[PDB]
C-alpha cells in the first residue's frame, strides 16, 4: 500500500543528509521517552514507512540517563528508574510488533548498549571534551537539555516549574549520552551510512553543518525530519 510509502515527507538537515537518505541504506528511528507523540500507532507508522523505504531499519530507545530527565523535574531516583524501565519496555513491545509484522529483524537498542563499542566511546569522549572546553558547544548542549526538560514539564503537566541550571546540568547527561548517535550512528552500528530520523528539527545539527564546532557529523551520517502532510 502506497499510503504507507508516502506516510512521511522528509526534510533533510543538509544536502549530504539528502544524499544518504536517497541511498536508502539505513534509517535509525529515534524514539523519545516520556513523549506522547510515540503512541503504538505512531511507532507502527514509523516502522511501516521505514520498512517500505529502507534496506535496513534500526530503532533507538533511551538509555540509563533517561532517569535524569525525571530526576530534574522532581522525581526521586527510585520512582524515576521505575518509570524508565516501564517506558522502555513499552517502546520495545510496540517496536517489536511492527518490525515482526514487516518481516524485519528485531534491531532495537538503547543508547546505553554501546559501552564496549569503540566508536560510541570515542565520539562520547569528544562530546564531553568539547562540552567542557568549548563554551559555545556547551551552550548548545544545555539548550538541548532545556528543550528536553521544557517539553516534558508540559507533558508531565509541570509547566509551573522554573528550569534551573542544576536541572539543566543534570538532564544534559542525557543529551551527551545520545549525541554520539546523531554524530556517528551509522559507524557505531556498522552500516555504510545512515540517517537518524525524528519529527523535530535539530538546531545544534544546523550549527554543526554550518561548521561552527570542532565536533562534526561523520561523512556517512545524516539527519532527517519526518513530517506528516495531507
Ligand atoms: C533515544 C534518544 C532519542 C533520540 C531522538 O532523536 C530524540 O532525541
Amino acid at each position: 500500500q502506497q499510503v504507507i510509502k508516502d506516510l512521511f515527507y522528509v526534510v533533510p538537515l543538509s544536502r549530504n543528509c539528502e544524499k544518504i537518505y536517497k541511498n536508502k541504506t539505513h534509517i535509525l528511528l529515534g524514539i523519545s521517552p516520556f513523549n506522547s507523540k510515540f503512541s503504538q500507532n505512531y511507532i507502527h507508522q514509523l516502522i511501516d514507512w521505514s520498512s517500505k523505504n529502507f534496506k535496513n531499519v534500526t530503532v533507538l530507545l533511551a538509555g540509563d540517563e533517561a532517569k535524569n530527565l525525571l530526576e530534574a523535574l522532581g522525581t526521586p531516583t527510585t520512582k524515576a528508574e521505575r518509570k524508565v524501565r516501564k517506558e522502555i519496555r513499552r517502546h520495545f513491545r510496540f517496536s517489536e510488533e511492527a518490525l515482526r509484522k514487516n518481516g524485519r529483524e528485531i534491531d532495537i537498542y538503547t543508547f546505553s548498549d554501546f559501552k564496549n563499542n569503540k566508536i560510541y566511546n570515542e565520539v562520547y569522549q569528544n562530546v564531553i571534551y568539547y562540552f567542557e572546553k568549548d563554551e559555545k558547544f556547551r551552550k548548545s548542549c544545555l539548550a538541548m537539555s532545556h528543550d528536553a526538560l521544557s517539553s516534558r514539564a508540559k507533558s508531565l503537566n509541570m509547566e509551573d516549574i522554573e528550569i534551573t541550571d542544576n536541572m539543566l546540568f543534570h538532564a544534559v547527561k542525557y543529551v551527551l549520552a545520545e549525541l554520539p548517535f546523531f554524530l556517528s550512528g551509522a559507524s557505531i552500528l556498522g552500516y555504510k551510512e545512515s540517517v537518524l530520523a525524528y519529527h523535530r528539527p535539530w538546531k545544534l545539527g544546523e550549527k554543526i553543518k554550518n561548521s561552527e564546532f570542532y565536533i562534526k557529523m561523520s561523512d556517512n551520517q545524516g539527519y532527517i525530519i519526518l513530517k506528516q502532510i495531507n
